[PDB]
């Protein structure tokens, strides 16, 4: 009646066997996530890249009603070289534990037109689906998001994100700071990942790069921390 | 060289000889931190309280060029009787060890209004507004003073829980708080460019502080519901 | 330069998608992890059963000469019919991620008989050609001959504690066993380089076999696991 | 209705302000915690040092049927320059949270034959057979008496690294430490059944103490390189 996983990488290894890298994604010599192509320098337009935690994680137990409280923190980058044509975006997302690549561009590699995924996705495109402004999203089981937060994208600068989930309020908070201006977004939702999510699910990051060749961008994710705990809701706190 | 030190209460015991009680907080029979007095149900004027973590944390060295990394998460609760009358606050801070409590009302138990300047970094959830404070309610990152450096209006829901997370980022001294309600799902957030080495000492107590209106009309509660803490102070 | 990976398991969920399992090992209704088969209330001969965690586990680097510590911890019963007729044993482990089921009987599911990649600490309860006479907790390099082992007290049917711990900076292997029900415990050391053991890469977990004639049988069953692992780069400063 | 609390250090800070120094203890310029005293490069006689972390662990609670459980681990040395004539040893201990400096020499500073309503939970690191102990230097469990409840023989080596590991598992009530010489490969363990319930009160302070002999003759540092400290309290299964 209590499970508990953490892991945290400051960065990560370039060949590493803990994580299961789909798509395009790879790790550079340097130990940075690069989820989307990257060819002489410049990100290239029509890439999808994932990556995910090998273990799966117990977010929920059918056989007991325990449900996780989990957080992650992670550092990322998106630099354009045209700030006026960006597309199309990094999540962070957990999903079934056979998770494949879905649909690409506004997509972000997670959902399609036809699936179980929660994500916060960091959208810099504005989709039929989408508000007009860049934007810090939180979406269950659908590319459009249920709540958002509109996010003042700084190109190329390091992005500090902490996203909590507090399983006896179903409450799902994502906040993300740039520390070179010290500025910072926040947005919460109420989500049951019971109904949402399998028991079992695979955690971890996907990212598109534009489907023309003027709208291109990186993804970059530079460190990755998660804990969850599943265990008996207290009945006596307040 | 490493040092890291985590505490956590899901709530607190009545008696708790790790906590430092200032002024007039106290622990209540259910495990509440009550910050700031409440007689026959209701929050009364003219308080003020605070309470420390017994062991004091190294935030940072000279020798060896080390400033600590941190992170606190809480859930408190502010209730008052008249939603009009609100004041005055309560604050998570850090202070020398030996901190003691510093002038009331506005001042939060944290600073004073006197030539002397005190060594405090505090994230204040703000409730009335002072000569030196914007208009609305509102979070504020503060460094040795009672006027913010920085600072986020806030929505503040009258009795409903509110959960905080306070991080600190040595290496780009940033400072980042948080507040969510739950309850609505509406949040808040404030960052600033802190540097912990010129305005703290090396070692530090760290806890809450809050206080009640200076008219019999201003008065809320002030109480903290649980408390985790987590500091590492290694090489850079 | 930092990787850290912890887990821990007050019990096993009955289709733990966490955990790899092999051979006959299963985890039961009640959240035992029984490694080796047990038909109507009795252990089964000829049986072999392996458990590992999902994630390989970063225990050293070619790249930066780092090199991981990790501590483990979990309780285990071996409960056999007659005491004086028990067979093989339980084993905690480290291999390649793709390890497979090796030799049954006294190998433990971990070695042969043929350049084997596992370092493991078993809990020995039968004395073949390569083993003391009595039971044993052995530290096992590349081989299913210990490299140093201690005499082990086997309490038949009692809950085991074991804590194990590696100090990359020593080299040192430790493996404890302590019996609540008796207060009484074994320790055994030994000196162990995983750099030239094993690959960087490994996954960890359990292995388990019993006694390959009818009647030397017993079980192997696992009642909780913590696991912690750090690579990071050595410490400069200390002593 | 869980309180969680851990430490760690790789080594001490000159200055600590988060451990509580008695007697004789100090930090050296290189971060160790003496205990006993050193002159001129050599350990002195009737020397008594203690050291507490600075917050109280919460280690029962009546109201809610809660024990803690926890787990320290350290690093050690003593080094003695007669290896024929050592005293008097080191201890891991948990005792009220105003604890105070008892009896030199054999009694550790821990202990005083003269009170027995002494509260002091003990592992020792015995250098010395006084009347009370085995003949061999020993590790042995303490609860409320110099008398250990249960001891193994311990090889002590000279001048050499111990690491030291002590888990009190709460709901089995058992105690147990184990030493391992990394130079050597070699270890020693001794487990008990110790009620902390009935022992200490539900408040206590954590640490070390260490005494040199009463005679100029039996000399002996007790050095802690470093620490590391958990407790959980939270509702039993
Ligand atoms: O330009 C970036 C966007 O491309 C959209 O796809 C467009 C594409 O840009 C256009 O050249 C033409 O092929 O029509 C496509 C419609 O599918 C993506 O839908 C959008 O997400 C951006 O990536
Ligand atoms: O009403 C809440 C505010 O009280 C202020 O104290 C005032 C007080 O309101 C007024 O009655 C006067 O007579 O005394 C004080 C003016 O010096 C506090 O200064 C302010 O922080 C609020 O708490
Ligand atoms: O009886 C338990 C031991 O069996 C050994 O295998 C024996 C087997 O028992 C015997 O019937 C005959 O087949 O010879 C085998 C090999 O000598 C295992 O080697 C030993 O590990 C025990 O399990
Ligand atoms: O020599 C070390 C031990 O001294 C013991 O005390 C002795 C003392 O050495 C001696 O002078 C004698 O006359 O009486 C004392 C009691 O036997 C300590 O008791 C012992 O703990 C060691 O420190
Ligand atoms: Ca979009
Ligand atoms: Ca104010
Ligand atoms: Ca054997
Ligand atoms: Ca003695
Ligand atoms: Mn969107
Ligand atoms: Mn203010
Ligand atoms: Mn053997
Ligand atoms: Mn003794």
């Amino acid at each position: 009646m209590s499970e508990v996983v953490s892991f945290s990488f400051t960065k990560f290894n370039p060949n590493p066997k803990d994580i299961i890298l789909q798509g395009d994604a790879l790790v550079t010599s340097k130990g940075k996530l690069q989820l989307t192509k990257v060819k002489d320098g410049k990100p290239v337009d029509h890439s999808l890249g994932r990556a995910l935690y090998a273990a799966p994680i117990h977010i929920w137990d059918d056989s007991t009603d325990r449900v996780a409280s989990f957080a992650t923190s992670f550092s990322f980058v998106v630099e354009a070289p045209d700030e006026s044509k960006t597309a199309d975006g990094i999540a962070f997302f957990l999903a079934p534990p056979d998770t494949q690549p879905q649909k690409d561009g506004g997509f972000l590699g997670l959902f399609n037109d036809s699936i179980q995924t929660v994500a916060v996705e960091f959208d810099t495109f504005s989709n039929t689906w989408d508000p007009s402004a860049r934007h810090i999203g939180i979406n269950v089981n659908s590319i459009e998001s249920m709540k958002y937060v509109k996010w003042g994208w700084e190109n190329g600068k390091v992005a500090n994100v902490y996203i909590s989930y507090e399983a006896s309020t179903k409450t799902l908070t994502a906040s993300l700071t740039y520390p070179s201006n010290a500025t910072s977004y926040i947005v919460s939702a109420n989500v049951d990942l019971k109904s949402a999510l399998p028991e079992w699910v695979r955690v971890g990051f996907s990212a598109t790069s534009g489907l023309s060749r003027d709208h291109v961008e990186t993804h970059d994710v530079l460190d990755w921390s998660f804990t969850s705990t599943l265990q008996a809701p207290s009945d006596d706190s307040n």
